[PDB]
């Protein structure tokens, strides 16, 4: 337990009258997913749930590891807060007061076997493991991809893979200060509309393409190994080897001494290499395009993250739930995509899924009050 | 700083009369390599040096981070201790009293740029990064490879790559209790003889091939997710999916119930699956060959570990020392292989190398007393 994590959760409930009244104005998942944290990741040290005031019935409060914070305290400009979309709620997840610097996102339907360690998400050498992989979701995909395609170059950017995302508070604040038009746009919306900015992809493509700029006075402060303001011949040879690569030659030596002698080896200082052109330009052309935040593409080896959608064909349900059992990987994500016309098959489906979730996680975790 | 490391060093000195007297009876490297620890790895929290009683002249003692321990206190059977080989000294490196569980080996000529983090060596999910890559050294290579080829299978085993090796005390004690013939053989030797067992390769091939055995009572204690001694139909289906893979079929269901019914689904317990043959054999044939220690082959991306031998051709010296400067990688290892006939070129070589080692590490570190 080197660093705190403090994962978050959402849990919208669409069964009580006070939610469907506000909808009219305009599957017990988390119980078995917060239960997975007690088994396979016992280091997260706090759990938040962001709701609209409504608590779950089975939360044992005063556990000092689980709290609920509503949208009344989070959202700026308290005029948008009657909100019923995920992506609007995602835009104020970093305004939780005693939040640690980094945190797991994992939303509601993320249960996890195959125990989780903090080095699976954030190391210190590397440190953000970016897990690469139609009606309403595709349009927001195209809009976010085009918005990140206006700036930041072009390249190919891959979508993510349904893991619990690890999110830094400072990087997302610099994200929201970069796209202040679209953050307020998606914030001031009621439902899921096709001009949205999805938070995870616009985070993990923002972080992958922030390029820092280092000034010439900072390449003098580093890149000599010395005490103060000395640039001697050892540092000169270190400087010349990082430019003219294949061998190093006498031509580069007399080129460098010709450049220093034209400044009208006599004690190369900081003020000379800041002042003199055609060397500071030739120095900053090599070392100024360093990336801003530490990132790490995953080598697709350990957490292959079984997605495995839950359609209403009971055959495909039973090979899907058995194929979640043949491979007990790190993250698993069962989203519904359920029919509403078949009220007879989608009762046996919800009873069949209960056989799956009790097959792995049958103990009453300490988050749940005794019935 | 999650865990302690406490690296070790050797530093044999072949210049004083009291060493050459004992040799007759039968390059300032570490100063610039212990100096690299103050710059690029400030978490190792103790440094040991194992000698034969002789201290360096420039060690500032009472630093409470650097100590010297001689061979008198380490070696069992105090009859072997007049020793003048590396590999004999390597066989009692884990008898240092206040040693942590894991430790860096790095011997004497290992200086390191490009800062080192504990996740570069030992994580918790993985945790031993095994860095794969003629007169006297080749024979010990063939002997150690054949000794590890007698047991442990056959396969291909690769040599290591001159990094600071991370070594566990318990794994090396189980190594020395496996090869008690060769440990005492190489311990009771005076010099480097061609029947040696090299410590790093016989460690990192021992650790890669210890296979554990799990009893059938332990595959009942795990592999049900339950409280105590219950093996119900959810666990049965989890059990059957991990054997008959492609789909799961009704034939496997009636096969399993036929196996349980022939034990002369009626409450499958622990005593039944321990007692009944042709199921416990069929259960342990799948889950008993799990490896003993966590290991991790390195993907050869970050620490490519410039070796770059130091022969006496001054041209090859200057492209070697410049090519150490073009690539500032994680570990670097300059071993001598120096001629002794040319006393005139091998003075300019040692002065030229001093230009290299002061080009990166010029500050007097806190390990060194002021001259
Ligand atoms: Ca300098
Ligand atoms: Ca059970």
């Amino acid at each position: 337990a080197c660093t705190a994590i403090d994962a978050v959760y959402t849990w919208v409930n669409g069964s009580d009258p006070n939610f469907i009244e506000d909808i009219r104005r305009f599957k017990n998942e988390l119980r078995y997913s917060l239960r997975s944290l007690e088994k396979h990741a016992a280091w997260i040290r706090h759990v938040y749930i962001v709701t609209n005031g409504q608590i779950p019935s089975w939360l044992d409060l005063s556990y000092e590891r689980v709290t609920v914070v509503p949208h009344e305290v989070l959202a700026p400009d308290p005029d948008q807060l009657p909100t019923f979309s995920s992506s609007a709620i995602e835009t104020f997840l970093h305004r939780i007061p005693k939040l640690s610097k980094r945190f797991l996102y994992l939303n509601d339907d993320i249960f996890l076997g195959a125990p989780l360690y903090p080095e699976d998400l954030y190391t210190e050498a590397e440190g953000v493991r970016v897990y690469q992989a139609t009606d309403i979701y595709s349009h927001s995909l195209i809009a976010t991809n085009m918005l990140l395609n206006r700036a930041y170059g072009f390249k190919a950017r891959h979508v993510l893979a349904h893991v619990g995302f690890l999110i830094d508070k400072d990087i997302v604040e610099a994200m929201q200060r970069r796209f202040h038009q679209q953050i307020l746009d998606t914030a001031h919306q009621r439902f899921r509309a096709p001009t949205d900015l999805q938070y995870a992809f616009a985070y993990y493509s923002f972080l992958m393409s922030e390029t820092k700029v280092m000034s010439v006075e900072e390449i003098f402060d580093e890149f000599d190994t010395d005490g103060s303001a000395t640039w001697s011949d050892r540092e000169v040879r270190t400087f010349l080897t990082r430019i003219y690569q294949p061998p190093l030659d006498w031509s580069a030596m007399r080129y460098f001494e010709e450049v220093v002698q034209n400044c009208t080896l006599p004690t190369i200082t900081r003020d000379l290499v800041v002042r003199c052109p055609l060397l500071a330009e030739a120095l900053a052309a090599n070392f100024a395009v360093r990336p801003k935040y530490n990132f790490h593409v995953s080598p697709k080896r350990t957490s292959h993250s079984n997605f495995m959608m839950l359609t209403s064909n009971l055959t495909e349900v039973v090979e899907s739930l058995d194929r979640l059992r043949r491979n007990p990987r790190k993250f698993n994500c069962i989203n519904d995509n359920l029919d509403a016309n078949r009220g007879e098959d989608n009762e046996m489906v919800r009873h069949l899924l209960e056989d799956f979730y009790l097959s792995f996680f049958p103990r009453r975790s300490k988050f749940e009050l005794p019935p």
